Parts: C-alpha cells; sequence; structure tokens
C-alpha cells in the first residue's frame, strides 16, 4: 500500500502499512547507590518493558540520560538495561541518545533502532554509526532557538539537513525515520501549529513518529498537570494518525494502544 | 467564522464557531414501583446532571423509552425529569423522542431542543412542533432496513428527505441540526465507512452531531464490552472533530470534554 518495504529491525521486522506502531517509553528511573546495572535498577525497567509488551507496544524505548552523568556513566546505565531487556522482553529496542558512542555500545549490547532527539546534528558520527550497523535511525526535529522565519518550511528544511548528513554517512533510505520534534525548540503555539500541519512532513517520502505523550503544551491548552494528561495525549496521537503518521511514542500504552487501534479502523490502515 | 449564526435556544445560546459542544448523555433509570416523577428516580438524574455540568457538558440530552411503556406514561417519566433539571442545572435540555407528543410536553415542561432517532419520518407532525415552538431539531439519519446502493449518497439522500419534511412544516434553516446516526440501520463495517467519510455531510450546510458513545461498532473493532469503550469512543470523537462535527453526543462526559478541547486547539477552532 503507502510503504513497499518493510523496516527490519535484525530479528524483528515491523509493517509500515498493517497499523501505527506504538512506542513504548521505558521508565528507566537510576538506583542512588549504584553505578548502574543494579538489581532493583534493572529489575523494575524489564517489570516495566513485560507489562508494556503485554499492552500493545510494539517497540521500547531506552534512554540513559536523576543523578547528572557522563558519555561513560551513560553507557553503564543503559547497557545492563538493554542486554536484561533484549532477553527478557521480544521486541524491538530503540536506544534514545544523540552521542555516537552511546549509539555504539547500546546496539552491541542488543538495540535495534537508533532514537536520535538532534537528528544526528550534535554529534554526525552517529550517523556513521547507524550506516555500519545498518539499523533505522529516527531523525528528530530540533534546534538551538526557535527564530522561525516560517515554522513549517523551517522544520522541512532542517529535516532534510539532517537526512542529508544521515545519506553522506552512508545511512539507507529505508533506514530512515523522521518525527516533526514536538516539544523542542518550539512554543506552545507553534507545537499546535505543527500538529495542525503534520501531514506536511510526509512530502520528504519518510514513515514519520509523532512523540506527544504528556508534553507542556496539552498542559497548556487544558491547563491539567503532567498526570492528568492522558485524554489530552489521546487526542494528539488521534490527529498525528489522520495525518499519516507510522509510530507513536507514548507512556500510556495500554489506552494509546486501543485509541491508534479504533483509528486505523476507521481510516483503512 | 464558519457559521454566521448562533443556535437559539431560548434562555442560552450557542456559538457553533468557538467550540465542540458536549451533549451529555442522562442517565434515565426508572423506579420499579413508579409511575414516573418520584423521589429516587428524579434525584437521581438531577445529581447525574449536575455532574455532567459541573465536568464541562453544554447541552443535557433525556430521554423516557426498563419496563414498557405508553406514550402516556412517556410523558409522566419524561416530563417530571425535566422540570427538575430545568430548574435545578442551567443548561439547555434536549429531548429524545421521534413521538409529536412527547416532544410537545417536553418543550411545554422546559426542553429546548428536539433530539429525533427517526428524522421527522416516524412522525411528521414532530417537525409541526418544532416549527410552532421555534426549537432546534436534531433530524438523524435512520432506517428500516440496511440496503444500501451506496452508502454516503444513500444517507445523504435520506438526511435530505428529512430536511424537506422538516421544510415544509416551516422549520427555519437555522434550527435544524444533522446527524449520521452511527449504530443505526448500519453493518460495523458501514458504520466505519460513514465515520470515514463523516466530511461528506458538510456539503449539506447544517451543523452535524456525531453520537457514537460506547456503541457496539467500537466493541466490534477493540473487542471489548461496553464498560470499556472509553479510549475507543474518544478515537471517534477526535475524527468527528476533525471532520468538521459541532457537537458530539457522549456517555463519558469529563474525558470528551477534555478530549474535545484539545482537539479544538490542534484544528484552530
Ligand atoms: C527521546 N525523546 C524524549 C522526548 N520526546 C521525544 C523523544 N524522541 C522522539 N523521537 N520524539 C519525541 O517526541
Ligand atoms: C437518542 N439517541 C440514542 C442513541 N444514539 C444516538 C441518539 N441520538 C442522536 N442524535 N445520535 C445518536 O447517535
Amino acid at each position: 500500500m503507502k510503504w513497499d518495504y518493510d523496516l527490519r529491525c535484525g530479528e524483528y521486522t515491523l509493517n509500515l502499512n498493517e497499523k501505527t506502531l506504538i512506542m513504548g517509553i521505558l521508565n528507566v528511573t537510576p538506583d542512588s547507590f549504584s553505578d548502574g546495572g543494579s538489581y532493583n535498577e534493572v529489575d523494575a525497567a524489564v517489570r516495566h518493558a513485560k507489562e508494556m509488551r503485554d499492552e500493545g507496544a510494539h517497540i521500547i524505548d531506552i534512554g540513559g540520560e536523576f543523578a547528572k552523568v557522563s558519555v561513560e556513566e551513560e553507557i553503564k546505565r543503559v547497557v545492563p538495561m538493554i542486554q536484561a531487556v533484549s532477553k527478557e522482553v521480544k521486541l524491538p529496542i530503540s536506544i534514545d541518545t544523540y552521542k555516537a558512542e552511546v549509539a555504539k555500545q547500546a546496539i552491541e549490547a542488543g538495540a535495534h533502532i537508533i532514537n536520535d532527539i538532534w537528528g544526528a546534528k550534535a554529534e554526525p558520527k552517529i550517523a556513521e554509526v547507524a550506516a555500519h550497523y545498518d539499523v533505522p535511525i529516527i531523525l528528530m526535529h530540533n534546534r538551538d532557538n526557535m527564530n522561525y522565519r516560517n515554522l513549517m518550511a523551517d522544520m522541512i528544511a532542517d529535516l532534510y539537513d539532517s537526512i542529508k548528513i544521515a545519506k553522506d554517512a552512508g545511512v539507507r533510505d529505508e533506514n530512515i525515520i523522521l518525527d516533526p520534534g514536538i516539544g523542542f525548540a518550539k512554543t506552545p503555539e507553534q507545537n499546535l501549529e505543527a500538529m495542525r500541519n503534520l501531514e506536511q512532513l510526509n512530502v520528504l517520502g519518510y514513515p514519520v513518529l509523532l512523540g506527544t505523550s504528556r508534553k507542556s503544551f496539552i498542559g497548556h491548552v487544558l491547563d491539567l498537570p503532567v498526570e492528568e494528561r492522558l485524554e489530552g495525549t489521546g487526542a494528539t496521537v488521534c490527529l498525528g494518525i489522520e495525518k499519516g503518521c507510522e509510530f507513536v511514542r507514548v507512556h500510556d500504552v495500554k489506552e494509546m494502544s486501543r485509541m491508534a487501534k479504533m483509528m486505523d479502523a476507521m481510516i483503512g490502515k
């Protein structure tokens, strides 16, 4: 249908036409008296990954950045979690990092997808890591300023700069996913505007991931704290899917999997 | 903006451009040892109308049809509820009836809007009641068979037949609201198809109400019982709003008011 290839994630394969793919956000709370890999913190992560699998998640997102942490210490946290989760939960894993070295150890430890909040712009070598291991990479829209001439024209220009960095490093078109970076470098009004105009990202010819779960633009509209943002997140997931997004990144996996599934049936996905 | 008039409901006025209007469904459980108007059953209804008002409802929908009931007995139930609710809760009231005589007493007892599941086709005199009291009337799509040549072409043809009955009786264009009658005379697949194509109803030039709350097409997609249909209802409300509907008729007023509000901000309503 829309996509003439599947997303290839080593042992796992994700069909981009059958359904909206749910990326569950692993809650990753560090042990205070620990250097990483301790029992309480890895056990908590594994229990949460199993719950999210049981609730309809298709991908488990894991990041290493409570306590301030260096690149070495970021690796010592994330690597044992990736090892335990990939052994114990049979889903592809994405590593949430903008650092080449973290991306590399995370993949060597078992991660399948790179999730980069700086779209290969903070550390362009991450795209070389992606190109060598032949993994999918999510290039998120971000910048270090909010000075838009024209929000969507500018986001598309910036995403294309990320695509260029990734292609010049030898990333294959099939391993590129884009993300409008909701809640990054954008005022609450720009986030609403990006949501209203999300379908424009489809001209670039790549699958789009949307991440809106619990973000402050929803609290800004509803005047509700982070724990009362489920309905608002749901509205953003539904619009995202109606505008053609292939993945949503969410905390409330059970509720959002049911909304995604209803949306899919109505739109004929 | 889209609408150059407000919906005029006697003492209350509903702006059709500011926001999606939430019609809350009054739960109307009859007393078993009672003829209507008893304390337990009217008190339950009033408490539920106050809760729904506090939760973001803009209209309270009240119907009279547990125990089997005649036209006279339908009036004895609905009339005391309308009287108490209209005295105690300051929102417009719609009367859910396809019967001319029930519509008439309900308005005389205080109801502001007629909600007709047969679109003036079961009892065409209801449109004369509507025309005399100068109240808004919701004409829902319904039929006594599922023999569609072409679902949407046919729904639009049938709605237009309702509009004709209503205009010939002297109903003013400003007092007409349409509704695609989701869950009426339609298979679960036709309900999905009507949802996918809802924007077509906008060619008729009238405000549209959508009622999907907890309906079996959602249980059919999600394989979930009536008490576990909140997320699925939410997806239908969101798509409905994205496709231009002015009202949604819902049981879960708190959750759906928050979803409607998020949707409004994203689409620029
Ligand atoms: C890694 N994070 C953190 C917060 N939000 C996001 C994220 N990654 C992606 N791809 N999209 C997001 O919205
Ligand atoms: C009165 N009822 C009962 C069940 N569903 C509906 C209804 N009225 C309208 N307008 N729309 C509905 O979907």
